[PDB]
C-alpha cells in the first residue's frame, strides 16, 4: 500500500507530535495513575515479588533456581536506553514492551522475563503500572538476594504506543560500524544524540569494539557511552561490576538455532521470540547473547566474588560454545557452579568488557578500591543503581510510594522545599504593575521567561523555570539566552523582588524563579494591551530558587537549546533541516501542532527572536500580540526567494512591484509551505481568528510555564 | 532514521484508528462545525465567489477571463476520488488539500484554484469548511456560466490530517498496468477497493486505456470506474459532456518543462507546485494535462454545442504540442475561440475519453438522446453533479443551508419523517421484558442488533439500523447475517411490535428499527444480568423505517460485510490477512483500537459469532457479558498452535496436559500477539477490571447502535 513517506520521504513528520492521544489510552480521560498507586499495597507487591523468583516456569527454567539475574538484567535494559542528549530512553515509560525495544537483538529472551510478571500485573492490575513494575521487580531481585537497596519511587505512568526515536540510521540489526548509515565518524566519534555502539545494543559489544575482544580498547566505549547516560567512571564500574554479580549469560549453542524477534514471530507465539531449536531450547540449553559465563561461585547471592575473580586470576581468550569470543580463568579449579546440574562445576569466565575493568588504567584505579572495599562498591552500586532507574522520573515531586530516599542528590537538579506564604492574586497584579512600570519592555519580558522555562524536556522531565537555573551558571552565558541583556533584565527584577519582600509581613515572599515567569506573563499581557485586548494571563506561584551548589553545571550542558525554532535560532549548520528541528523542540516541550503553530506565531511578533533579528518578524506593530505573523504570511501578494548570500534565508516581496517587505527562515516559511502546518496556519490567519488567536497563545503561554509543576498535579 | 514499519513492515498499523485526535484539531473540542455553518450568510459567499470568476490574478490569469472552468474541474477532483467499495475519498472531508491528493498528476493547477480561493475562506474563517467551499464554488462557477444547478447542502467539516486510504501499490506515478504491483489482472479487472486506472488518475486515462486512444476500449474503463463511484451510464454520459461544455485543457509545451509537484516542491514555493519554465508558465503557455483541447465555442457559457460537435464531425487522431493523444475535428473552420488572443480561433478538438460518448453503443444511444432533447441533458447533468457532489455526505439529516433540494433521492438510502409519538422510557422498559419473555436468547438478540447496526461508514456515513433495511432485500440474505435465523428473530420482534402498537393510543408506535436496537439493549442487560451485574443501556428512539422502494438493492451490495472480524467471519480466502481486516472495519466503524477491543471480546462471549462457531469463546459461560475472553487469551499455562488441516485456526491446549481448551482464529489471537493489542488486552484482563469491562463495553455497543442517528446530532 504505497503512502505518502513513500512518496515523499523527505517531508517533514507531524505524527511525532500526536502520539498519545485519548484515542489510543485505554483509561478513562480522569484516570490519574499516582492515584492508583498510591494506595496500591507496595509491601504485598513485593512479597509477590520475592516468591516468584525461586518459582521456576517450566516453559523456561530459573538457572540456579532463581530468576534474580533475569530480573536484574531486565531491569537494567528497561533503563539502559536513555540518551542525556535528548532524554530519550530510559525506563520512565515502559517502552521495552512496545515495539522496537521489545525485538533488540540485546534484549532477547527479556520477553520471557516480562511474561513471568503477568500474574502478578494481572493481580494489582492498574494500582502498578508496567513501567513501576519493571523496576520493582529488578529491586526485589536485588533485595531477595542479600542487597540493600538505596530506594524505590513509583509514578511512571504506562503508555500505550511506541515513543518516535531516532535510534540510528542502520537497517541491518547489529551493523558493525563503517557501513554506509556508520554511526561513527572521525576518530570513533559516536554520533550525537546516540548511546549505543551497534543498532539493537544497549551500551557496547560485550566481545569488544565491532567484535575485537581487546579488554583496553572495550574501555574506551564503556566510558563514551556510560556517560552518554550520564554515568562517571565511578558509577560505570559500580554497575558493570554489580550487575555480573548475579546470574549468567546463555549461549549453549550455535546462534542460528534462534529463531525470529517478536516483532517478527508468527501470531501462535503470543508476543514472545527467539524460539530455539537448540535441544530443549530453554534452560540448560538457552541461547540469548551466544556468550557462555558465570561470573560468581554464588550467582544467586550479592557477594564480592566478582572483584576477587577478576584480580585472582588471569584470563585468557576462548570461544564459547555458540562462537563468541569470552575469557576464562585456566588453572583457576571448577568451583563455578552449573544452573542445573548440581554435579557439574566450570571454572571462572568474565567478558571482554568485565576484563576493562581490570586493563583500562582509570577502572583499575576505582575496580581495586571496591575489591579492597566491597562495603564501599555496595554502596556505590545501591547509589548507581538508584539513578540508573530513576534518571528519567523528573522532579522528586513525582516520587511516590514509601521507600523513596530521603537523600536529596545532586543529579535530580533538586528544587528547595518553600517553607512560607506564597503571593496571591492581588499581589500578583502588584507586582505584575511594577514589572510594566520598571521600564522593562514586551520583547525583554517574554524573551526571559520564555529562556527560562522552555529548557524543559518531558522526555526526562528535566528543565523548566523552576529553580530560577537561569540566573546561575551554565545557563545565565547560554548564547541563546543573550547574556547581557539577560543580565539587565535579571537586575531589574531582582530590585523588585528585594522591594516587594522587604515590604511584607508574615513570611511572605516572592521567589525569583516565579517573579521571571510572573514577568513573562504581564509582557504577554502588556502586548495583548497594544492590540487592544485586556487579558489575564494565569499564574501559579510556587517555584523556589535554586543555588549554585545545588546545580551540576556538566549535567546541565545537555540542555543548552542549541536550535531554538521558537526563537528563531540556530547555534551552527546542521545537516538537519531547521524545521526537523523545530518539530523535535515542540516534541520535547509536550506541544501538539496547533500549539507549535500558534506559540511560534505569537513569539514572533513579541519580539522573542534571539539578537532582535526580524526574520518571520511579520508584523508593523511588533510588542502587539496579534495573528500578523498568520495574516501576514498566507498574503499571496508576497512572493519568497532564497537569497543568493544564503539559501536557509528568504525574501519576501511584493509580487507586483518587487519592493521589499519581509525576511524568513525555513522555520517562519515552512508554515506556509507544509501542508498540514499551512492549514494550521489558515486558521489563525482568518479574519474571525482575533480572539482565538489570543486565547489559545496565552493557554500555550501558560503550559510552557508550567510544565515542571509536578508540585501542582 | 530507522523506524518500526522499516524493520518490520508487515506489521499490523494501528495509528490509523487514532488519526483525527484532538490533539491534530486547531479547533477547540466542542467546536460544532454545523453551528458556525448555519449561521453563515450564503448568500454573501455566493457574491463573492461570482466576483472572483472574472477577477484574473497575474500568478495564474484566468482562460477566457473567467476561471469558471478550472473550478468546476477542481469541484469534480474533490469528488472524483470517492469509491463504492469502501466509501473512502470523496468530497466530503476536504482531503483535497493534504497530500497525496494534492500532489496527484491528475490534480495539477488545482493548487491554484485553492489558492485563489484563499481570500474568501479568510473572510468567512471557521463558518465555511473547505471541504464545502471546494463544492460552493463549482456550484457558483456553473450557475455564473449560466447553468442552474439541482442545490447544495453545507455540513461537510474540515480534517486536519491526510486519511488513510489503500489508493493502490504502485511506486511509480501513473504507472501503466502490468507492471509488478498491477492494478489490473485477468480481462482488464480492476482490484477492489481501487476506482480508478492508474495511481495519481482520478477515473481514466483521457488518451485511452494505458494510452492507447481507442475510443470504444476507454468506454469500458469509463463505464467501470465510474460504476465504482456509484454512477450509471445515464450519468456518466451527463456528466462528462456537461463537465466539457466549460472551459480547456493545458498542453501548450512539453511536459518535461513541468517541475515539482507541491509536496516535492520547494519552501519557498509557498505550498503550489507544478512550476513551468515553458514560455510564461502560465496562461497561454499553461501546462497541465499535456492535452490542448477547447470544446466548445463560447467555452464560458452553457451550450449544447458539445454534442454537436462530437456528432457533427468526424475525427482525425492528432498530437498536441507537448505530444499527447487527441482528436481534432476533419474539415473544419477555426470556430473555437482562444483563451488569450482575441485575433486567433481553433478547430474543434476531443478528447478519446469524449469520443467514447460517441463511439460505445450504449453510450451513443444517450449522447443522441442528449443532443436532440438538450433539456434532458440539462436535467440530468443537474441531478448527476448534486450526486457527485453530495454522494458520501450521509443521510440527508446531515444537510445544511438553505439551498437543500427538497427531492428525495434513490440514492441517499432516504429514511421517512417520524409523525407520531415516540416510546418513553416507560415503554421501552415494557418492550425490553416482552423481547426477553419471547424467549429470544441474547445471542440472536446481540447477533440480530450487531447485525443491523455493524452496516455504518464513516467514510461515507452509509449504512447503520435506522431504517430497518436488515428486513430488505439484499441484507436479509447476506451469510453474514445468518438469513434462516435472522428470518425467525425477525419474525417474534415483529409480533411483538405489531402487540405493542395494536395496544397504543394517539398515534405511539414503535418502529422496527427501533425495536430490533432495543432488543439487542435487551440481550446486552441480560448478559450482564448472567454475570451478576445490574446494568441499563443506553437507547434512543426514532429510527423510522425504510422501504423497499426506498432501498436501492445494487447499491446496498457494497455494504456487505464479507470480513466482520467481530462476528469471526471471513466470507472467503483473501490476500490481506484477517487482522487487517479487522483493523480496516474497526476505522469504518469509527473505533479507536480500545473500543475495537472492548467489542471484540465482548461479542465473542455474548455468542455474536457467526454460525455459533466456539473460535474466541474463550469462557464457560456464553451469554454472560464478562471479561472472560481477555483472562483466558493472556492466560500463559495456555500454549497454541496452528492447526494441520487450516494455519488460519489455531488450538490452545494446556501446557501441562495437552488437554484441548480453546480455539481461535488470527482475529482472536492477534490480541495476544501484536504488542499494542496486548497492552490494552491487558487492562481488560486484570483482576481489578470487570466493572470497567462492562461499562466500557455498554459504551461502545450504545456508540454502534447510534452511528447513524444524525437526527439527533
Ligand atoms: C558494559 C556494560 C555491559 C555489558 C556489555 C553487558 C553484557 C551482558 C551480556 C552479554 C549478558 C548476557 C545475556 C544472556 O546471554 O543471557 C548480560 C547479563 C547480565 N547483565 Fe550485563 N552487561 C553490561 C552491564 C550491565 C549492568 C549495568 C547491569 C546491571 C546493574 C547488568 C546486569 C546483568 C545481569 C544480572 C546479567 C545476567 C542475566 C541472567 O542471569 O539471566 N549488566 N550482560
Ligand atoms: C472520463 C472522465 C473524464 C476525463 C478523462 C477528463 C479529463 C480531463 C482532462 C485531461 C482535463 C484537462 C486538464 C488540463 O489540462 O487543464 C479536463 C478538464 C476539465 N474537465 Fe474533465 N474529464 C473527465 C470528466 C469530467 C467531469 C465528470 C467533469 C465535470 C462534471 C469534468 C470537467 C472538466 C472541466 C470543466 C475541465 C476544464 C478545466 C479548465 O477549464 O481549466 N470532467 N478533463
Ligand atoms: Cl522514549
Ligand atoms: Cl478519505
Ligand atoms: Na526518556
Ligand atoms: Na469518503
Amino acid at each position: 500500500g504505497t503512502s505518502n513517506r513513500d512518496w515523499w520521504p523527505n517531508q517533514l513528520d507531524l505524527s511525532i507530535l500526536h502520539r498519545h492521544s485519548s484515542l489510543s489510552d485505554p483509561m478513562g480521560k480522569d484516570f490519574n495513575y499516582a492515584q492508583a498507586f498510591e494506595k496500591l499495597d507496595l509491601a504485598a507487591v513485593k512479597r509477590d515479588l520475592h516468591a516468584l523468583m525461586t518459582t521456576s516456569q517450566d516453559w523456561w527454567p530459573a538457572d540456579f533456581g532463581h530468576y534474580g539475574g533475569l530480573f536484574i538484567r531486565m531491569a537494567w535494559h528497561s533503563a539502559g536506553t536513555y540518551r542525556t542528549a535528548d532524554g530519550r530512553g530510559g525506563a520512565g515509560e515502559g517502552q521495552q514492551r512496545f515495539a522496537p525495544l521489545n525485538s533488540w537483538p540485546a534484549n532477547a529472551n527479556l520477553d520471557k522475563a516480562r511474561r513471568l510478571l503477568w500474574p502478578i500485573k494481572q493481580k494489582y492490575g492498574r494500582a502498578i503500572s508496567w513501567a513501576d513494575l519493571l523496576i520493582l521487580t529488578g529491586n526485589v531481585a536485588l533485595e531477595s538476594m542479600g542487597f540493600k537497596t538505596f530506594g524505590f519511587a513509583g509514578g511512571r505512568a504506562d503508555t500505550w504506543e511506541p515513543e518516535d526515536v531516532y535510534w540510528g540510521s542502520e537497517k541491518i540489526w547489529l551493523e558493525l560500524s563503517g557501513g554506509p548509515n556508520s554511526r561513527y565518524s572521525g576518530d570513533r566519534q559516536l554520533e550525537n544524540p546516540l548511546a549505543a555502539v551497534q543498532m539493537g545494543l544497549i551500551y557496547v559489544n560485550p566481545e569488544g569494539p565491532d567484535g575485537n575482544p581487546d579488554p583496553v580498547a572495550a574501555a574506551r566505549d564503556i566510558r563514551d557511552t556510560f556517560a552518554r547516560m550520564a554515568m562517571n567512571d565511578e558509577e560505570t564500574v559500580a554497575l558493570i561490576a554489580g550487575g555480573h554479580t548475579f546470574g549468567k549469560t546463555h549461549g549453549a549453542g550455535p546462534a542460528s538455532n534462534v529463531g525470529a524477534e517478536p516483532e517478527a514471530a508468527g501470531i501462535e507465539a503470543q508476543g514472545l521470540g527467539w524460539k530455539s531449536a537448540y535441544r530443549t531450547g530453554k534452560g540448560a540449553d538457552a541461547i540469548t547473547s551466544g556468550l557462555e559465563v558465570t561470573w560468581t561461585t554464588t550467582p544467586t547471592q550479592w557477594s564480592h566474588n566478582f572483584f576477587e575473580n577478576l584480580f585472582g586470576y588471569e584470563w585468557e581468550l576462548t570461544k564459547s560454545p555458540a562462537g563468541a569470543h569470552q575469557w576464562v580463568a585456566k588453572g583457576a579449579d571448577a568451583v563455578i557452579p552449573d544452573a542445573f546440574d548440581p554435579s557439574k562445576k566450570h571454572r571462572p569466565t568474565m567478558l571482554t568488557t568485565d576484563l576493562s575493568l581490570r586493563f583500562d588504567p582509570a577502572y583499575e584505579k576505582i575496580s581495586r578500591r571496591f575489591h579492597e572495599n566491597p562495603e564501599q562498591f555496595a554502596d556505590a552500586f545501591a547509589r548507581a543503581w538508584f539513578k540508573l532507574t530513576h534518571r528519567d522520573m523528573g522532579p522528586r515531586a513525582r516520587y511516590l510510594g514509601p521507600e523513596v530516599p530521603a537523600e536529596v542528590l545532586l543529579w535530580q537538579d533538586p528544587i528547595p522545599a518553600v517553607d512560607h506564604p506564597l503571593i496571591d492574586a492581588a499581589d500578583a497584579a502588584e507586582l505584575k504593575a511594577k514589572v510594566l512600570a520598571s521600564g522593562l519592555t514586551v520583547s525583554q519580558l517574554v524573551s526571559t521567561a520564555w529562556a527560562a522555562a522552555s529548557t524543559f524536556r518531558g522526555s526526562d522531565k528535566r528543565g523548566g523555570a523552576n529553580g530560577a537555573r537561569i540566573r546561575l551558571a551554565p545557563q545565565k552565558d547560554w548564547e541563546a539566552n543573550q547574556p547581557e541583556q539577560l543580565a539587565a533584565v535579571l537586575e531589574t527584577l531582582e530590585a523588585i523582588r528585594t522591594a516587594f519582600n522587604g515590604a511584607q509581613r508574615g513570611g511572605k515572599q516572592v521567589s525569583l524563579a516565579d517573579l521571571i515567569v510572573l514577568a513573562g506573563c504581564a509582557g504577554v499581557e502588556q502586548a495583548a494591551k497594544n492590540a487592544g485586548h485586556a487579558v489575564t494571563v494565569p499564574f501559579a506561584p510556587g517555584r523556589a530558587d535554586a543555588s549554585q551548589e545545588q546545580t551540576d553545571v556538566e549535567s546541565m550542558a545537555v540542555l543548552e537549546p542549541v536550535a531554538d525554532g521558537f526563537r528563531n535560532y540556530l547555534k551552527g549548520k546542521y545537516r538537519v533541516p531547521a524545521e526537523v528541528l523545530l518539530v523535535d523542540k515542540a516534541q520535547l516541550l509536550t506541544l501538539s501542532a496547533p500549539e507549535m503553530t500558534v506559540l511560534l506565531g505569537g513569539l514572533r511578533v513579541l519580539g522573542a527572536n534571539v539578537g532582535q533579528s526580524r526574520h518571520g518578524v511579520f508584523t508593523a506593530r511588533e510588542q502587539a500580540l496579534t495573528n500578523d505573523f498568520f495574516v501576514n504570511l498566507l498574503d499571496m501578494g508576497t512572493e519568497w526567494k532564497p537569497t543568493a548570500a544564503d539559501a536557509d534565508v528568504f525574501e519576501g516581496r511584493d509580487r507586483a512591484t518587487g519592493e521589499l517587505k519581509w525576511t524568513g527562515t525555513r522555520v517562519d516559511l515552512v508554515f506556509g509551505s507544509h501542508s498540514q502546518l499551512r492549514a494550521l496556519a489558515e486558521v489563525y490567519g482568518s479574519a474571525d481568528a482575533q480572539e482565538k488567536f489570543v486565547r489559545d497563545f496565552v493557554a500555550v503561554w501558560n503550559k510552557v510555564m508550567n510544565l515542571d509543576r509536578f508540585d501542582l498535579a
